[PDB]
């Protein structure tokens, strides 16, 4: 409730769509296909648990991962909407953080809100603020998540 | 945390689902059959980006739009469930809120959470009161919002 | 924001998972396929709206309900995560808490967000922790949900 946070965490969260043949490698998948309504995948649904990394690497060693869903829904450009929960199990953290909100992404910054939290972070309520940091087609992105909490407890 | 809120608006949300024939009217889709349990589609789920307009006309100029999602949730009589953004762009109001929570639709008003703010709306807190303003078979519906946001910063 | 909780309830949540042949008996139904990211079901998502109870009978009368949805989201072994409602429309208790975050299947204990409760509710935060009762197969689950609210108005 106010400019500065108590606590700020920036790190990097990776998706690797399952394509059918990349079980390994893949840390999401969709559950439906659109039904196209418009060009832009509107109610592309995907389920993700992905790496949440310090650097932009994906192989790197995660300071926590990342839960819960996405979904596509714009008709006349790409757009989206996350819920999901931080999942720390770290000698450094433990706890969880619950994220919710519109990725707005066609803009080049973006809060959510935390909701929640759990553990070591056990009533939080702040702001995640995403950008992209990279797209690669339909297979691959990384987000440079920037969580903002305001009451710490 | 009390009866006065510090923060009310009032306005009308629309959903036009596609039907598979008005992409460009349609401004929310199913995303899967309803599995079959009971016959008032349980497990229907919809995403939505539709338009919050001050009157009751869905072409009105919108005030804000609405992303998010809802579900039908009930195997003997229709209740639905839902979590979205309002997302507001405008000279007057630019900033996002998220609520969630259960759409008791055989009540004549039901309440969901607002759970958290972004810009102007930072880390706002309170309550959104649905009540149904008008259905059309499964074409169109308005819902009537009322916002109370008890925690302003 | 402290040790003890200004409300606490314990009581069973039951899903009995709709199998095609059980409509009248069923609290909940898949609504898509897993995508087949491994072999612990990956992205199967459940709507729901089943029976709180005091003790551990699912036919016991229920105190409240639940109304929401969970999914799988692990590729190597089972992982949920949950965002549902709990509804009350009883004499003694009339409202609703929203509650969300990761079910982490494989620890004995895991807590989830209330993140915000209407009625008698009204603005509640706090904490919902999961353990697990009972599991058959896929055929049905009981969840021992303990609510810890630390902001009660
Ligand atoms: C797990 O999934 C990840 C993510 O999908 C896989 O990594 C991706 O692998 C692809 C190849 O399969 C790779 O694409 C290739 O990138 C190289 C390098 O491109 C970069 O560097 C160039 C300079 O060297 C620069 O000029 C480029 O702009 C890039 O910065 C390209 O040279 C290749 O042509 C190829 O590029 C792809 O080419 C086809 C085109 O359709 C596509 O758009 C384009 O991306 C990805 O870069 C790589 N992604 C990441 C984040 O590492 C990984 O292999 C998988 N692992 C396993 C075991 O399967
Ligand atoms: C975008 O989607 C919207 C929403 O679906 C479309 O608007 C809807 O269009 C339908 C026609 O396609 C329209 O239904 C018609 O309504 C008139 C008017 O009914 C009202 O006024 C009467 C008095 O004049 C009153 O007696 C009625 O009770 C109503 O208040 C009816 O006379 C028609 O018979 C028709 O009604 C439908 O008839 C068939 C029946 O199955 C159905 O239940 C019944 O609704 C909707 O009213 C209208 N909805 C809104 C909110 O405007 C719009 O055309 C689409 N745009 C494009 C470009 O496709
Ligand atoms: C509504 O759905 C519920 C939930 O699915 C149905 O209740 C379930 O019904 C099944 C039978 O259809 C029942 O399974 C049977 O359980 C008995 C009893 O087992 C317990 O007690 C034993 C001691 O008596 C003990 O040894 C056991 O460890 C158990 O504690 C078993 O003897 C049966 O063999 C059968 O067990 C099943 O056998 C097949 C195997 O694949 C399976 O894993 C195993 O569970 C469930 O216990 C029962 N569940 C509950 C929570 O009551 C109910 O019938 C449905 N109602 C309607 C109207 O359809
Ligand atoms: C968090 O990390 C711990 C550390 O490994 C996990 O638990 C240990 O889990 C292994 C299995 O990987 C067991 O063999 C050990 O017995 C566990 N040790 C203790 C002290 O519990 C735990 O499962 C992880 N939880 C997550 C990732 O949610
Ligand atoms: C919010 O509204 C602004 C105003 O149009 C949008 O941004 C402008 O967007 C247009 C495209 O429609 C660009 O051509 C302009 O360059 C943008 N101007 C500025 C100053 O950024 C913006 O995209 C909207 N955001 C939403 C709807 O989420
Ligand atoms: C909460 O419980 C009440 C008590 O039954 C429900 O409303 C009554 O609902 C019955 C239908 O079951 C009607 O016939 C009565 O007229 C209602 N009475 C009043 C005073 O409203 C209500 O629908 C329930 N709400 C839920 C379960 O969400
Ligand atoms: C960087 C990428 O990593 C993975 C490999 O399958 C690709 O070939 C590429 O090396
Ligand atoms: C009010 C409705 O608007 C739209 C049209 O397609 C219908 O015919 C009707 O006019
Ligand atoms: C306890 C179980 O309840 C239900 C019945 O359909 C089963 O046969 C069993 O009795």
């Amino acid at each position: 409730d106010q400019k500065k946070p108590c606590k700020h965490f920036s790190f990097y969260f990776h998706d690797i769509l399952y394509d059918g043949d990349n079980v390994a490698n893949a840390t999401s998948a969709a559950i439906v296909s659109p039904p196209g309504l418009g060009n832009f995948k509107f109610g592309k649904f995907v389920i993700f648990d992905g790496p949440i990394t310090m650097d932009k690497n994906y192989l790197s060693k995660p300071v926590a991962r990342a839960q819960g869903f996405y979904f596509y829904d714009m008709k006349m450009d790409f757009n989206s909407w996350f819920s999901y929960t931080l999942v720390f199990n770290s000698t450094e953290h433990k706890g969880t953080l619950n994220i919710m909100g519109a990725d707005l992404m066609m803009e080049p910054t973006r809060d959510l809100s935390v909701v929640g939290g759990t553990g070591d972070f056990f009533m939080a309520r702040g702001i995640a603020t995403f950008v992209t940091d990279l797209f690669q087609g339909a297979k691959y992105f990384r987000v440079k998540m920037d969580i903002k909490l305001y009451e710490c407890y």
